[PDB]
């Protein structure tokens, strides 16, 4: 439901309005041709015009397909790629990959196949585009078009930019709403943080902390921040909309009182990726419990409620006793200097509680006091049943290790150590991260699974930053606002908005 005059709102500005952007934009190689979604498409579209650069883009696309291809079908896809791109007489022959590297893969495919067979060649291709083909695209109309999109991205975001519909859930310092961008129509989840509730409770640094962490991290398994604006009496965070309910609901209301091992395996594999992306920013979540694992419309999961997340300084440990009863690692209950370990303890609580149907330290029918639940986390060894395969028992007790020094994933290797666990012996992570594995449960669409100080003005400056770059560009692509607006002159000629002669 895009606005009536959305083409006027997203109307491209004349390229002369983008001179300040031309020189302030860092021209990093693939910060503009890969990371930034629209930038990637425009550079790709720049190569579509050239005959030589054409075949280099088609090759990379074919390599991406090989990485997710099933195992028994690798040797097949492998041959197709070489006979199409690496044969010297091909119509789409790759040249900048030296003959001393096409004969290399000749030996790779002569043996068993590995999903990273063409990795050597792919890097060689990018290394070529990084040079002349990139600097050419910089002086091309597509980069001028890229600046036009950036101009729109940076525009101020206010309240008329959106269209709240209902209040879906309420929590601390505010509540959550269902927000919609008018010009694009995309549905988001607004987070109305009441302004006078923050200053009273003196939690201004905790609000910023979550807002900075959310914008810095993007992922398919953690709620993303697309906008952050200030308003009268409230401060808003525009986050991903999750209509599939939480994992607590599906474990106890719509299961056994639990899941099958294979079903829990899926959700676990996605949660692990969600934690890996948060650790790439050396950020610890510390709030891993079933009601915080939400499901989207397709059946996939994301982590939410990062209010307790904090960015750990590299080589430094934090101290704090936060979390929810039962889901606090022993090192957190002890109030010690810990790192990212509490999340792997939480992941152990999650996998266990999904398969068995109860907390590993409190029965579903047991009524115990906070003190006793805590003693078991520190003094009691969990017990397993015939619902856990020998691989499912191992990962849970390894992740539920009391001593965070011998806990899985808490080594220099990180989350990579967990993915290699036999419990994920049947999980292809490259295909999961690509969204190619069908979720085990698909939520139904109609389902309903449920004062004037100046210092206050200074705190707003760092919060109300505006639209987040990557989520914003994707929104333009999702809503097909890019497909419609990204139009040029007929027969590869400059359009009016990109002609410095007549504005
Ligand atoms: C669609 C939808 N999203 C959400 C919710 C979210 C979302 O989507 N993304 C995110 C990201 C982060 C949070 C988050 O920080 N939370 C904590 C607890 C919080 C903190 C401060 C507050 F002030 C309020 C809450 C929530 C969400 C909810 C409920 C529905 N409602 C249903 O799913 C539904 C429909 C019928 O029945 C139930």
């Amino acid at each position: 439901g895009k606005s009536k005059k959305w083409k006027e709102i997203l109307k491209f500005p004349h390229i002369s309005q983008c001179e300040d952007l031309r020189r302030t934009i860092d021209r990093d190689y693939c910060s503009l041709c890969d990371k930034q979604p629209i930038g990637r498409l425009l550079f790709r579209q720049f190569c579509e015009t050239r005959p030589g650069l054409e075949c280099y883009i088609q090759f990379l696309d074919s390599v991406a397909e090989y990485e997710v291809t099933p195992d028994e079908k690798l040797g097949e896809k492998g041959k197709e790629i070489m006979t199409k791109y690496l044969t010297p007489k091909s119509p789409v022959f790759i040249a900048q990959v030296g003959q001393d590297l096409v004969s290399q893969t000749e030996e790779k495919l002569l043996q068993k196949p590995c999903k990273e067979l063409f990795s050597a060649c792919a890097q060689s291709v990018h290394e070529y585009l990084r040079g002349e083909p990139f600097h050419e695209y910089l002086d091309s109309m597509f980069f001028d078009r890229f600046l036009q999109w950036k101009w729109l991205e940076r525009q101020p975001v206010t309240k008329n930019t959106f269209r709240q519909y209902r209040v879906l859930g309420k929590g601390g310092f505010g509540e959550v709403c269902a927000c919609q961008v008018r010009a694009t129509g995309k549905m988001y989840a607004c987070k109305r943080l009441e302004k006078k509730r923050i200053k009273k409770r003196k939690g201004e640094s905790m609000a910023l902390n979550e807002k900075q962490i959310l914008e810095k991290v993007n992922s398919q398994f953690v709620v993303n921040l697309a906008y952050a604006y200030e308003t009268k009496d409230a401060l808003c965070l525009v986050l991903t909309i999750m209509n599939g309910g939480d994992l607590k609901f599906h474990i106890y209301n719509m299961g056994n009182p639990g899941f099958e091992e294979e079903r829990a395996l899926f959700y676990a594999a996605e949660i692990l990726c969600g934690l890996e992306d948060l650790h790439r920013e050396n950020t610890v979540y510390r709030n891993l419990k079933p009601e915080n694992i939400l499901l989207d419309d397709y059946g996939h999961i994301r982590i939410s409620d990062l209010g307790l997340a904090v960015k750990i300084p590299e080589g430094d440990l934090i101290r704090g006793r936060v979390g929810t009863v039962g889901y606090m690692a022993p090192e957190v209950l002890n109030n010690q200097r810990y790192g990212l370990s509490p999340d792997y303890w939480g992941l152990g609580c999650l996998i266990y509680e999904m398969i068995e149907g109860q907390s590993p330290f409190r029965g579903r029918k047991e009524k115990v006091k906070r003190e006793e639940v805590d003693r078991r986390v520190l003094e009691t060894e969990e017990v397993y049943s015939h619902k856990f395969s020998e691989e499912a028992k191992s990962i849970c007790k390894m992740l539920l290790t009391k001593d965070a020094k011998q806990r899985l994933g808490c080594q220099e290797e990180g989350a990579a150590e967990v993915k290699r666990h036999p419990f994920f012996r049947n999980m292809n992570f490259k295909r999961l991260e690509a969204g190619m594995l069908d979720p085990p449960f698909v939520p139904d669409p109609r389902a309903v699974y449920c004062n004037l100080d100046h210092t206050d003005d200074d705190f707003y400056s760092k919060f109300s930053t505006g639209s987040v770059s990557i989520p914003w560009q994707n929104e333009m692509i999702e809503t097909e606002c890019f497909k419609e607006l990204n139009v040029f002159g007929p027969n590869g000629t400059l359009p009016p908005d990109l002609n410095r002669n007549h504005p």
